[PDB]
This record gives structure tokens, C-alpha cells and sequence, in this order.
């Protein structure tokens, strides 16, 4: 019904921060900027790296925000805003704890989960916490003590990936999510396996 109009990628800048688990989100942006020759430019008034493509004969924009990720709201705020793009027309890609490497999950709506960009968009957004999520598993370390050190570690060669696969898996069911199907992205996606 609503054609994705902005998919923003979740990560932290810097190279101390490259690579890391809580990147994923912003992977998967690179990932697929890469597949469809979109280059991503520096552009200081939305807070992030944009990128642009035509689908449908509609813009469609790419975004990872290089605020930390606790801000990442911001940059998510000041495009959208610009552009007058609703919550219901964007997804947001990040890495999740609850799903294992090489998962990859759609959901709608909901909380945050701990996830500190997750948070920041939802309360930036005017506490509207109906955009679509790509989720990809990073695994969980097994005790809420470790997840800090965990998020900000870089995974093994195995898990890594695990997680490069999930992301082709997702990058697999892009015409569905360009479209807003997301009953049809999720029967492909969900039955897939790493
Ligand atoms: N439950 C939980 N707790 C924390 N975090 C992230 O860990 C990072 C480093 O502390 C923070 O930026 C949270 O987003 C997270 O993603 N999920």
C-alpha cells in the first residue's frame, strides 16, 4: 500500500566503530546503495551520509545517520521532515540481539528493545514508532552485562558471515519492501535459512 520512501541504516562513525555488530543496519544500507549504484554523500544538514534512487517514478532515499547512534533521531528527523516523509514510508534497518547471525526479520511498529537508536528515532519522530524495521540477528552474549561490550565488539569470521548472508537474504525481497508488500517480504524472507 506505502511505497518506502527512505531506508535509513543504523551504525556508529568512525573507524573504532567500523565493522562492529551494531553496525549492521548501516551494512545493509551500504550493501544495497552498492547493488544499485547509489552514492552516499556527506551532507552535514541531515546529519548522515544521503543517497537517492528513482523507483516507481518516486524518490526513494538512503540514510546512515553519523551521529552517534544514541542520536541517530536526528539525522532520521531532519530528512524525513525535509522531505515530508511519514513513519509509515520508512524503514530502518538495524541489528538485533534476539534473533541469532544470519536471521533477518521484518516487524512493524514496537519498542525499541534496549536499542539506543531504535529509541532516538521513535522520541524524534514525535514518539511515532510505526516505521518498518529490518532486523538482523547479531546473536545475544547470554547476560544483559555483557550486551554493551558485545554490540560495540566485532563478531567472529563465522558470525560475520552469517550476518553478510542475512543481508542478502533481505537485499532478496528489496522489490517487496520498495513496494510496502510487507506481507509478501515477510513469507520469503521469514522462510529463508542461513
Ligand atoms: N538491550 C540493549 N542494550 C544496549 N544496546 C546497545 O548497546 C550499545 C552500547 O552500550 C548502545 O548504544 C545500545 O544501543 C542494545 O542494542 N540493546
Amino acid at each position: 500500500m506505502t511505497a518506502v520512501q527512505l531506508i535509513v541504516g543504523l551504525g556508529n562513525p568512525g573507524p573504532e566503530y567500523d565493522q562492529t555488530r551494531h553496525n549492521a543496519g548501516a551494512l545493509f544500507v551500504e550493501r544495497l546503495a552498492h547493488a544499485q549504484g547509489v552514492s552516499l554523500v556527506a551532507d552535514r544538514k541531515y546529519f548522515g551520509l544521503v543517497g537517492k534512487f528513482s523507483h516507481q517514478g518516486k524518490d526513494v532515499r538512503l540514510l546512515i545517520p553519523t551521529t552517534y547512534m544514541n542520536r541517530s533521531g536526528q539525522s532520521v528527523a531532519a530528512l524525513a521532515g525535509f522531505f515530508r516523509i511519514a513513519p509509515d514510508a520508512i524503514l530502518v534497518a538495524h541489528d538485533e540481539l534476539d534473533m541469532p547471525p544470519g536471521v533477518a526479520k521484518l516487524k512493524t511498529g514496537g519498542g525499541h528493545g534496549g536499542h539506543n537508536g531504535l529509541r532516538d528515532i521513535i522520541a524524534q519522530l514525535g514518539n511515532q514508532n510505526s516505521f518498518h524495521r529490518l532486523r538482523l540477528g547479531i546473536g545475544h552474549p547470554g547476560h544483559s552485562s555483557l550486551v554493551s561490550g558485545y554490540v560495540l565488539g566485532r563478531a567472529p569470521r563465522s558470525e560475520q558471515e552469517l550476518l553478510d548472508t542475512s543481508i542478502d537474504f533481505a537485499l532478496g525481497v528489496l522489490p517487496e519492501m520498495l513496494a510496502g508488500d510487507w506481507t509478501r517480504a515477510m513469507q520469503k524472507l521469514h522462510s529463508q535459512k542461513a
